[PDB]
């Protein structure tokens, strides 16, 4: 009979997170007397993971009588912090029990999935033809290879930067990525999209979305008329406040530099780009200004004469 010897078949397993992984062993001599135990790395600070004789190991499962010489493990309920070497190591018994001989170890790797990209735009609007930056950030994959898209409304963008987090060895992986973003007075509707793809992914490549809705800003433009009254001594003056966005704007009616009334837009029109259209009319050497707060931004007026 030979000396007993410490056998680990798989040199490396590949696990999909929460699944159970199997870590196999087996020593070839019943003699010299003593237990099995298993580590995850070796030597400094290596972590017992099953101990033959004592202790209590919930996740650990024996895969396999007194002549039993299979010690392979099951570990279940997987996570990206099991990664690891693992190590299925004999002792001679003893108090304490000295170490014999270690088998030659199995690398575990797991499998994790990438969270659903997050896709962030400025802080502040921008008006058309204003670049604005998105971020799109997505956490916690393995192995570390993935990729990443971003999309207009259904085009490929180009002019973006991405980065990989550790460059070093972990366990799981982030994704950051910053694409720039020129915006069109059409962009109301307009929709920025980052997708990943990764092996953890069934075919189907996960995407998250920003709506330019929310980042743009597109200005009023301002007309000031007179109209036929019927009645004498009135004349009525209108101010047509078209194509825009959002629907926040206030508009004070002036006289020579006098405020003669203030109005909230509350009934508005739409239009196919989804900017809204609307108008104030009031019945009056003078002037009239129609004066306009657009989104909180600086006010624009337009101004009028008297017949
Ligand atoms: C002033 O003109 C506007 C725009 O045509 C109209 O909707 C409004 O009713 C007019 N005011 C009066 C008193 O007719």
């Amino acid at each position: 009979e030979e000396e007993l010897q410490v056998i680990q078949p798989d040199k490396s397993v590949s696990v999909a997170a929460g699944e159970s992984a199997i870590l196999h062993c087996t020593v070839t001599s019943l003699i010299p007397v003593g237990p099995i135990q298993w580590f995850r790395g070796a030597g400094p600070a290596r972590e017992l993971i099953y101990n033959q004789k004592e202790g209590h190991f919930p996740r650990v499962t024996t895969v396999s009588k007194r002549e039993n010489m299979d010690f392979s493990i099951s570990i279940s309920n997987i996570t990206p912090a099991d990664a690891g070497t693992y190590y299925c190591v004999k002792f001679r018994k003893g108090s304490p029990d000295t170490e014999f001989k270690s088998g030659a170890g199995t690398e575990l790797s797991v499998r994790a999935k990438p969270s659903a990209p997050v896709v962030s735009g400025p802080a502040a609007r921008a008006t058309p033809q204003h670049t604005v930056s998105f971020t799109c950030e997505s956490h916690g994959f393995s192995p570390r290879d993935i990729t990443l898209k971003w999309f207009k409304n259904g085009n490929e963008l180009s002019d973006f930067q991405t980065n990989v987090d550790p460059v070093g060895e972990s366990v799981s992986y982030s994704i950051h990525s910053t694409a720039k973003v020129v915006l069109t007075r059409e962009d109301v509707h307009s929709q920025v999209i980052c997708e990943v793809a990764h092996v953890t992914l069934q075919g189907d490549p996960l995407r998250g979305t920003a709506n330019l809705s929310e980042t743009i800003r597109v200005p009023p433009t301002l007309e000031v008329t007179q109209q036929p009254v019927r009645a004498e001594n009135q004349v009525n003056v209108t101010c047509q406040v078209r194509k825009f966005y959002p629907q926040r704007l206030q508009l004070t009616w002036l006289e020579n530099g006098n405020v003669s009334r203030t109005e909230t837009a509350s009934t508005v029109t739409e239009n196919k780009d989804g900017t809204y259209n609307w108008m104030s009319w009031l019945l009056v050497d003078v002037k009239l200004t129609c004066q306009v707060e657009h989104d909180g931004q600086p006010a624009v007026s337009k101004s009028h004469d008297l017949k």
